[PDB]
Parts: structure tokens; sequence; C-alpha cells
């Protein structure tokens, strides 16, 4: 019952984020130390310093756009996906996800062939076509098939409408997702596929209710490339990671 215990893992995560000390934590950019090395202190402290750097608060909204740099965030799909590989993947080895090897030529399919069958993966996509990146998390689940759930944030303004990673986690977040529509999402022919079929790839794998009518593929980059990554993790590591995160620490 791994994937019992993965919803409740990523529901207390998601909840705890509410709290200063685990959202800064959880949503920094640093990628190069250890996500769990992360002092949500210092981290406010860097915020104050840049905050005088720019002569106050008041004036650092206004040469900024007017966002307040203590408030709490909600990541873009990048800081979503980046940060959510470093929980899962890191025990004391930092590993930056913007450095890792990426396959370009690779089908989605060929690739999980290959995995071994009783390790967990979780698949970083850098997807051109959409301008989006997200994970795609395969846990190895006993006497069970491969099966596949998606981690993902979005602001919107592409051919998928705008999700916060909490409401995806909270309605999708032990969705499984076929392999099969993956392996053809993530496919170069993807970019000639009919209207229909883009749309309904798009809105079954990525779109929080499935919506087809929600899905705008003339926001779609046909040109734009696909690019993905995989890396084993230990379950236990992963609840363990996130469980001091959430320790509102």
């Amino acid at each position: 019952h791994r994937v019992t215990l993965r919803k409740a893992t990523l529901a207390s995560l998601m909840q705890s984020l509410s709290g200063e000390s685990s959202n800064r934590v959880m949503w920094n950019d640093r990628y190069d130390t250890l996500l769990i090395a992360r002092d949500p202190r210092e981290i406010k402290n860097a915020i104050e310093k840049s905050v005088t750097d720019f002569g106050g608060l008041e004036n650092y909204k206004e040469l900024t756009g007017g966002a307040d740099p203590f408030a709490l965030m909600t990541p873009v799909c990048g800081l979503s996906a980046n940060n959510i590989f470093k929980l899962m993947t890191e025990k004391d080895v930092p590993i930056d996800p913007t450095s890792i090897e990426y396959l370009e030529n690779t089908s989605f399919a060929e690739h999980v062939n290959t995995l071994d069958s009783h390790k967990n993966y979780v698949v970083i996509v850098n997807d051109g076509r959409l301008g989006h990146k997200f994970l795609i998390d395969l846990p190895a689940l006993t006497q069970g098939p491969r099966t596949a759930y998606i981690i993902q944030s979005d602001l919107g303004g592409g051919a998928l409408p705008a999700v916060r990673v909490e409401d995806w986690i909270s309605r999708r977040g032990s969705d499984p997702v076929s392999l099969d529509e993956l392996n053809q999402l993530l496919s170069k022919d993807f970019s000639k596929m009919p209207d229909d079929v883009q749309t309904r790839l798009l809105a079954s794998i990525l779109q929080i209710d499935k919506d087809p009518h929600k899905v705008d593929i003339k926001k779609l980059h046909l040109d734009g490339k696909l690019r993905f990554a995989s890396h084993e993790y230990d379950f236990r590591q992963f609840q363990r990671n996130a469980q001091y995160v959430a320790g509102l620490g």
C-alpha cells in the first residue's frame, strides 16, 4: 500500500505549505544544495536584505511589479517540478535537476522499458511544445502494473489552464495515468496529431477535470522540443524528506 502512503505523504506536505517555514524551504530556487539543508530563517533574512538593497518594501514593489517578497508562494511549473524532484530523490547528496542529463531523441516507452521493475523512478519533463515542465512519478507497485502519476503546477498562458500544485495533487495526485497516452503525448509525432487527439491527450493527462474544452491547442509550439530525465528514488527517503519539510521545518 505504497499508493495509500504516497497519497498521505503528498497530502500532509501540501497542507503544510500554508506554513511560512515549510513554504520557503519547499519553493526556493537554489538547487546545488540539499533541499532539506535549506534554512528558513536565512531565507527570510535574504529576502529582508534584498528588500533593503531596494530601499525598502514599498520601493521594492515599485521596481519589481508589485510583489510582496515576503508572501508565501504557489510555484510556477519549473519551480514546482524542480523542488518536488529534489524532495523525492535526495538523501545526503544534493541533486540539481537543472543540470542532470536529459534525453531528447528517446521515446518515453523505450525509456520506461529499460527501468528496473523493482525501483521507483521519477521523470522530469521539459516539454517545449507545451512550454511546460512537470513530473511523472513511477513508483514500484508489488504484483501491480507499472503505474504513473502526474505532479505539476501551471500558471496558465499556454495550451493548458492554470493549476496550483496543491489543487492538482488534491484532485489528481493519486490518479494513475495511461503509460500509453503518455507515450503518445511525449512523442515527436505529437506535433502532427489531429486537433481532437491533441486536445484529448492533453486534457486527459494534464487537465484537472480531464476537460478537453479547457485545452487550447493553438498555443502549442509545434516546433518545440521534448526532453526528459529519470532518476531512481527511495520511497522511505521521500517520505522522510517530506515529513521533515512538513514538520514546519
